[PDB]
């Protein structure tokens, strides 16, 4: 019966499918947590800069005007 | 033969096809985070200089 | 007989990989293309954005001076 | 012949999902390593223009105004 080799295929296609999708699923997930934490440790750098820019800057403007 | 041919030629499209369009489908949908995140990321630094510029000058001109 | 089954199973296990692999491939090239683009564009602006607030900057350094 | 019909089936989609995981897998790898570089390469980038124009206006002001 085409019934038997359609019905055999797609239980392997399933099982496949299934397992295959799973990994790469999880796969996925570890990565984009990975890349957000790469995000944060890139913006808290940026932020530390900017403050101390702002303080040197501040400083700065400080030592100008008391003269 | 017909029966073993027909069995092999059967999986392999099926598997194949299916497969494809489920990892497919499923990076679309990551590879459109992944994309967001990304923008996200230079839209917050962007609006980040773009306030301690403004603070910096507003600062400058208001003390000189 | 074994040898038989072992040999189709080869063959299936090749033909899918190949076609799975090739298109998961071709796939991760435009999005790796496509993030780089993404990325430079927004460099571009960035910088652009920074030129401007030099300018604002030098002109008011420039004024507080005069 | 259920006998080799049952032993095509398990050994089709244990070596499949095997042989298939294991290329994604390594594509991945492969792939998500230059995602990573790509976007740390594009964070220094601006980090090293933002550390660049900081100095530069620290410079302006230093110069101009002390």
């Amino acid at each position: 019966n085409p019934d038997f080799i359609e019905a055999l295929t797609e239980k392997i296609t399933e099982e496949v499918t299934a397992k295959v999708t799973e990994e790469l699923t999880k796969q996925n997930m570890e990565f984009f947590a990975a890349v957000a934490k790469q995000s944060q440790d890139n913006f808290d750098r940026i932020n530390k800069r900017l403050e101390e820019r702002d303080e040197k800057l501040m400083s700065t403007i400080r030592l100008i005007q008391e003269q």
